């Protein structure tokens, strides 16, 4: 997160720091009491080694009673998703076991009506992404709040020139940001889950290249399906 402060320890319970071999990679969220969102970009470097979800942190390297590190059962990339596209860029992944849920640890609401959340809302984007230029990743979660960009614009020649589908959505750039390592963790409007940050790179903080979220109302059959696939 670029701009933003660090968060209130554990306000967000349904935050999860999704790993490959104990090292950050994604933010995700916790929708089910044993499943987590992230994208599907998240796992792209994952195969020869053990993906886990850190739920109940705050930071990453240092004990709390409320963290847990779950392994993963099963990870469900979305099936028409792409390299080299960021369509379709969610990813669902099974825990070994359902969370231990408490003030810490809990689901989020997911957003099932699919209707544009309306431009100029504000919306929370939390995140271990990186906080500066030079890459730094920060050992404790933070987060920017972030007004919805109306998708003509997002659309524009200037900005990102027609690749904003119906399934997407844009929040405003300008300096407080989204970035590398906040993809796949969750974009919160009104308490309610709208989008997953996408996971194809970008550069972050410039207002012309508005941040993208995966609108999480457009996948509902297919979040659904893979919830009840246990
Ligand atoms: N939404 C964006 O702005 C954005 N998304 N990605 C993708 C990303 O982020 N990752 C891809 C999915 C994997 C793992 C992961 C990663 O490298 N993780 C990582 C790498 C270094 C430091 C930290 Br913290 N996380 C970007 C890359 C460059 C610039 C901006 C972004």
């Amino acid at each position: 997160i670029l701009g933003g402060r660090e968060a209130e320890a554990h306000a967000r319970p349904y935050m999860a720091s999704v790993q490959l071999n104990g090292a950050h990679l994604c933010g995700g969220v916790l929708v089910a009491e044993q499943w987590v969102l992230s994208a599907a970009h998240c796992l792209e470097d994952a195969a020869d080694g053990k993906v886990q979800v850190l739920l109940g942190a705050h930071s990453l390297s240092q004990p709390e009673p409320s963290k847990r590190l779950y392994d993963v059962l099963r990870a469900v990339p979305h099936p028409d998703s792409q390299p080299d596209t960021i369509d379709h860029d969610l990813l669902l992944l099974q825990l070994s076991e359902k969370a231990t849920l408490g003030p810490a640890v809990r689901p989020l609401p997911w957003q099932r009506v699919d209707r544009d959340v309306a431009p100029g809302t504000l919306c929370d984007v939390a995140g271990w992404g990186i906080v500066n230029h030079a890459g730094r990743r920060p050992d404790s979660l933070q987060h920017v709040l972030l007004p919805v960009l109306d998708r003509a614009t997002c659309n524009r020649r200037t900005h990102h020139d027609g690749a904003i589908t119906e399934r997407l959505m844009c929040a405003e750039s300008n300096r407080r940001d989204s970035c590398k390592g906040d993809s796949g963790g969750p974009l919160v409007c009104g308490g309610v889950l709208e989008g997953v940050v996408t996971s194809g790179s970008r550069v972050c903080g410039n207002r012309k290249k508005p941040g993208i979220y995966t609108r999480v109302a457009s996948y509902a059959a297919w979040i659904d399906s893979v919830l009840a696939s246990a």
